[PDB]
């Protein structure tokens, strides 16, 4: 069994939008915007909802770019993260209770202050290639196993 999550990257020709997580799971790391998918909403709907709640931004179209499955040792549910990207946003990003947003140049992505898996799959994201990933974590800092492959359909 798995639980559905979303992650949204606003990726524009020269820059990417990340949020510093201010509380809760992953506090203290820069990440895309996202969260749990609710009963009664599509994955895409959930992605737009979390983007709006965390940054105030709305989007015309979200594109599926990846799926990443996480195992945390000792936790029964796998995390099934559906990753989306967009290049056209509506509005200016603003800070929320959960996220403090900032733009980063593509050669200055703060990988040391991100989830360790990002260093593995972000290159594929930046090359506009679709991917399937799997990461086994012990705790929040240690990757024990992983797989990563490019796909034709996410
Ligand atoms: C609600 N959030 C959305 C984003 N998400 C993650 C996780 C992640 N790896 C960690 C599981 C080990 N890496 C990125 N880039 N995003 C976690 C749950």
């Amino acid at each position: 069994a798995s639980r559905l999550y979303t992650l949204v990257l606003v990726l524009q020709p020269q820059r990417v939008l990340l949020g510093m997580k201010k509380r809760g799971f992953g506090a203290g790391r820069w990440n895309g915007f996202g969260g749990k998918v609710q009963e009664g909403e599509t994955i895409e709907d959930g992605a737009r909802r979390e983007l709006q709640e965390e940054s105030g931004l709305t989007v015309d179209a979200l594109h599926k770019v990846g799926q990443i499955v996480f195992e945390f040792v000792g936790e029964p549910e796998l995390m099934d993260v559906h990753v989306f990207c967009t290049d056209s946003i509506q509005g200016t990003p603003v800070e929320s209770d959960e996220m403090r947003p900032c733009w980063f140049q593509l050669d200055q992505i703060p990988f040391k202050d991100m989830w360790p898996d990002d260093s593995y799959w972000f290159p594929l994201l930046l090359q506009k290639k679709k991917f399937h990933g799997y990461f086994k974590f012990q705790g929040q800092d240690t990757i024990l196993d992983y797989t990563l492959r490019e796909v034709d359909t996410v």
